[PDB]
């Protein structure tokens, strides 16, 4: 479920992983 | 989801103001 | 919940943090 | 689908941070 | 939310007229 | 509540503050 | 809200005809 | 209340004040 | 509101045929 | 009331006054 | 309103066939 | 009343008067 | 109205098949 | 009355009269 | 109306299968 | 009456007559 | 109608499985 | 009667006949 | 069903197979 | 269609990873 | 029906037949 | 149309793989 | 109707007639 | 229009394969 | 109406009349 | 407009095949 | 109205008047 | 505007065929 | 309003005034 | 703006035909 | 507002002031 | 902006006709 | 904001400062 | 950005008229 | 962010540094 | 990217005014 | 990502390496 | 591609400053 | 894919092979 | 095409460094 | 298709055949 | 055209290496 | 159509016919 | 034009190889 | 039309008529 | 113009082969 | 119009009038 | 200009064949 | 305007005035 | 400029045929 | 402006002043 | 520049006809 968001928060680890960037993108949807 | 909002508020309390920015943005979607 | 808004008000701290900017964006939704 | 989200969260736990990026992106769609 | 409006009115009382602008804008959304 | 409108009227102070402008925008919604 | 309308009518009585314009516009929304 | 309309009629004073224009706009809603 | 209509009919009797136009338009909305 | 319609009929005087045009518009609603 | 219809029928008897057109159109709305 | 319809039938006189056209429009409602 | 239908049937008997078309169309509405 | 339908059947004479077409339209309602 | 249906069935017996099509369509409405 | 349905079954003769198609449409209602 | 259903069941026994499809569809409506 | 359902079960023979598909549609009503 | 997603996760094997790339594309939809 | 998805998952199991790519792409559309 | 997809999978035989290519194109829609 | 799809699948069975290509392409549109 | 498609399949006879080409174009729409 | 399609199919049967090309093209539009 | 198409088919007489060409152009729209 | 089409078809019957060309072209627009 | 088209047909008099040419241009729009 | 068209048709009746050309051109725009 | 067009028709007086030319230009827009 | 058009028509009545040219040109834009 | 146009008309005073020229340019936009 | 236009009109009233030229030009942009 | 325009008007001081020239350029955008 | 405009206006107040030129130019872009 | 502009204003220090020149260039974009 | 702008502003603070020039230029692109 | 820019800033080391020059070129794009 | 950028940044770290030049240039394209 | 770039980096081996030169050229595109 | 790129990378692995040069050049185009 | 490229790679056999040269030329396009 | 490419590849297989040169050149165009 | 290319291949017969040369020229376009 | 190409191919079959040369050349243009 | 080409083929009769030469020239365009 | 081409083809039929040469040349331009 | 061409054909009368020569020149443009 | 062409055609009818030469030449330019 | 051409035709009076010659020169442009 | 042309035409009416020559020449430029 | 031309016409006073000659030169540009 | 032209016209009014010559020459450049 939307706990994915809190997983996005952990995905906000690294925007040279772009897992943040993808998370910020996902937060750019969510 | 409300807890997700609460986590996003904690993401607005996240020492990395980068996160706070992303958190606010996510709360913009919400 | 929408107490996030008041967290956005605190996020209005800094638009060279863009946490304001993201907050203003979030207020640009809310 | 929620289990799919759960798997995508596990994809956010995927040792290949490439996957985490894709997973976050997928969760962006969702 | 009404208290949120009340806070936004206090944001229209916020010494930083920048905030008042953002507050009015937020109240525009609302 | 909608007393915000009357706060918008006070926000009509200054459109080089754009707090008027934002108020007129808010009145452009309200 | 009706008192808000009454205030907006007083905003149509506001010496700054700029306000009257904004007030009429707001009453257009309403 | 809708006595605002009759205030719009008085706001029809001046469309280089645009208080008429805003009134005609408001009548363009009302 | 009916009196408002009556006033708008008087606005259709308004020596400024500009007003009559606006009045008819307003009655179009109504 | 809808006697406004018969006032629109008198407003059909002049479509270079556009009071007809506005009347025809109002009849374009009514 | 029925008398209004009767007047609109008289507007369909109006020597200006322009009016008859507008009258028919109004009766289209009705 | 709906005798207007039979007046529309007489209004079907002329679609370069468009009183027919408006009648056909009115019959396009009726 | 039924007599109106009867007239519209007579409009389906109207030597101008243009009318019959309009009559059928009107009966389509009805 | 609905004998109009049987008049539509006779109106099905000609769809280059479109009295059929209008009849088929009327049967497209009826 | 049932006789109308009976006529429409006869319209399904109408040598012009065009009519039968229209008749079936009309019976679709019914 | 609904014996029309069984007439639709006979109308299911031909969908290059579209009397079937219209019948299937009528069965698409019935 | 029940006999109509019985006929539609016979239409589900109709050698043309096209009909059976239409019959089932008709029974879907019913 | 609803024995049609059991005929739908036999109509579940073939969804490249779509007699199943139509049956599933009919069961999508029933 | 959406278990395809988890098949996309296995398709994330290889983006010189582009089965990942196509999976990331599919996750770029999903 | 879900079986189609299941086949596409089998196409993600297709020894030709070319197919898997196309399959993933198709599942992207879906 | 969408079994065409599985026919596209068989059409994925040959992209120097371009029947794969056309299939991949079709999967580029589907 | 589904039979058309079935024919297009037979066109994917058409000995001329040129046709299969065109058939797949057509199914791409569909 | 869409049996035209199967006529396009026969039109796939000859792309030095370009009746295939036009058919492939038509299938490039259909 | 369907008869128009039927004629266009006959135009695909037109001895001048030039016409068939144009017919297919027209059916491409349709 | 679209019987014009069949008139275009007759207009396909002659593309040194360009009445075909114009017809093919018209079929290049239709 | 349909009569306009009918006239354009008569323009496709116009002894000057120049007109027929223009008529077909006009019907191309339509 | 579009009777202008039939006036264009009369304007097709002369393309050294270019009233045809302008008509063909107008038909190049219409 | 239709009267404008009527005037433009009269401009197609204007003794100066120069005007007719311009009129046709204007009707091309319309 | 578009009575300007009829003023353009009077402006078609003189294309060594270029008031025609400008009118033809204006008709080259209108 | 319509009054602006009316003024531009008066500019088409402006004794300086230079103005009329400019006025027509302006009405070309409009 | 567009009363600027009427100011352009006064600006049409002088094209050795080029205030006309600039006005004609402005009318070359307006 | 309208006040800006009003100022530009005052710039068309600016004793330096150089300004009027620039003002008209600016109003050309607007 | 666009008060910059009125600052451009003051910048119209001097085109051997080219602050006018740049202003006229800016008005050449604005 | 508006503050940026305000700064650019201050750049139009910049003692170096060189800057004012650049500022006006920048405001030209904006 | 666009505070860069105000940094360009400080970069307007020196056009024998060309940091002004580059700033004026940047203002030649901004 | 905004941090990139911030770095470019720091590049406008770069002791080598060569860099400041390049930085301003880069900000010109941005 | 655009951190490349900050790498360009380090590449601004040396324009007899032309790594600055290439960086300035890259900033001449960025 | 971002990893490609990362590699190009490593190419800006490439001991051969020749490469750094080429890398910066490539990043100029990007 | 763009891993070609990293192959270009290896192609940066030798510009008396000109495989660097061609790589720098390719980077002169990429 | 990506496989083509892969082959071109293998052409960058081609023992003839002449080919590698051509391959890099081809990848420059791509 | 682009397998031609790999045929160009085989065409890179011989630049005293110039089939390489033509291939390098073709790669000078591709 | 792809078959044309295939033929051109066969022209790259043409025993006359002259042809291969021309074929490669043609594929250069393509 | 482009089968002309394969006719060019046959035209590659003879460059003392220059039908090859013209073909190579044509391939120098194609 | 394609038939023109077909004729030009026949011109490549023209016993005068002079023509074939010209034909190939013409196909070069095409 | 382009049948002129086939007339050029007949014009290829004679290049001491230069009607071939002019044809080859025309084919040197076509 | 096509008739002009037709005349030029007749000029290719002009007994004076001088004309045919000029005609072909003219068709070269066209 | 281009009937001038046919006048050029008559101008092909005489190239010791050079009216042919000028015509051939004009055809050397046309 | 077309009338100019018409005059130039009359100049091709000018008894002085000198003029015809000049006229043809002028039409060459046109 | 281009009536100058017809003035050139009158200027074709005399090429020992060279007003013809200058006219022929002007026609050598026109 | 057109008036300039008109003056140049008057210069073609200038009693000094020297001027007419110069005027024609000037019109040659134009 | 181009009124200079008419000043050139007055400059055509004297070609032993060469102010004509210079004017004719200027007309040799204009 | 236009004022420059105006000055050059005054230079065509310069008592020294030498200047007028130079002025005309300068206007020749312009």
């Amino acid at each position: 479920d939307e706990r994915a968001v809190e997983a996005l928060i952990k995905a906000l680890k690294d925007p040279d992983w772009y897992v943040r960037k993808a998370a910020a993108e996902a937060l750019g949807r969510i």
